[PDB]
C-alpha cells in the first residue's frame, strides 16, 4: 500500500483505490494502473520533472529503501495477477529489486522528487508506474 500526496491530490495504484477515492475522483487510467483523488488537506510530496534513471524506492516487505537503476517509461507485458489480466501496461519502468504484491504503493524518488510508485515486479523485478509526465499534479 502507499500513496503520493502532492497539493490537493492523492495518487494511488488504481487496483488499490478505496470507495472514498472513487467518490472523489480526479483521473484514472487502467492501462497505467493509476488513480488520482482529491484531498481536503495539502500534501508534502513534490513531483520530479526529469529523465533520471537512478533513484531509491521503498520496499514494505523488507522495511527498506533500495537504490536502483530503472528503465525509461515504456509499454511492457505484465503477467496475470488477481487485479489484471496478462496485458500491456503503459508508462512502466523496470528495475532489479525485491518486490511482492503488497509492495505496490511504495515511492520511487530521485534527486528532483517523486518519480512514481511500485505497480509490478516478481522474480527480482520491480516495476514502477511513472508520474513525471502528469504536469497537472503541480497546479489547480
Ligand atoms: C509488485 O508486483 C508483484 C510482486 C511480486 C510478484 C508479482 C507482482 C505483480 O507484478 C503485481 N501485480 C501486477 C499489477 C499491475 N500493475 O498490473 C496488478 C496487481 C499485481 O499483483
Ligand atoms: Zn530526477
Amino acid at each position: 500500500s502507499g500513496a503520493i500526496y502532492v497539493g490537493n491530490y492523492r495518487v494511488v495504484n488504481r487496483h488499490l483505490a478505496t470507495h472514498n477515492d472513487w467518490a472523489n475522483l480526479v483521473w484514472e487510467d487502467s492501462s497505467r494502473d493509476l488513480l488520482v483523488s482529491s484531498t481536503t488537506a495539502q500534501g508534502c510530496d513534490t513531483i520530479a520533472r526529469c529523465d533520471c534513471q537512478t533513484g531509491v524506492y521503498y520496499c514494505s516487505s523488507r522495511r527498506k529503501h533500495y537504490p536502483v537503476s530503472f528503465s525509461k517509461p515504456s509499454l511492457i507485458f505484465v503477467e496475470a495477477s488477481e487485479y489484471y489480466p496478462a496485458r500491456y501496461q503503459s508508462h512502466l519502468m523496470l528495475a532489479v529489486g525485491h518486490s511482492e504484491p503488497g509492495d505496490c504503493g511504495g515511492i520511487l524518488r530521485c534527486q528532483h522528487g517523486v518519480v512514481g510508485i511500485v505497480s509490478t515486479g516478481g522474480n527480482g523485478l520491480v516495476g514502477f508506474a511513472d508520474v513525471r509526465d502528469l504536469l497537472w499534479l503541480d497546479e489547480e
